């Protein structure tokens, strides 16, 4: 949809998450198939810390910020040494 009438779609219904780049998150996933992950700060329109993984495969997939298991996921990518 080009033009100035949105709405119709899955964009957000909450004003304060009209501009997180994430519509939900994936789980399951194993700390091996992530090639780098971006953690991004609550923004003006995103109440909500976003989580963007990169997979070795190249898909791109967000994680829930506050799953104890992607927090411990995130812990041990920056483990390796």
């Amino acid at each position: 949809n080009l033009a100035k009438g949105k709405e119709e779609s899955l964009d957000s219904d909450l004003y304060a998450e009209l501009r997180c780049m994430c519509i939900k998150t994936t789980s399951g996933i194993h700390p091996k198939n992530i090639q780098s992950l971006e953690v991004i700060g609550k923004g003006t329109h995103c109440n909500q810390v976003e989580v963007i993984a990169t997979l070795k495969d190249g898909r791109k997939i967000c994680l829930d910020p506050d799953a104890p298991r992607i927090k411990k996921i995130v812990q041990k990518k920056l483990a390796g040494d």
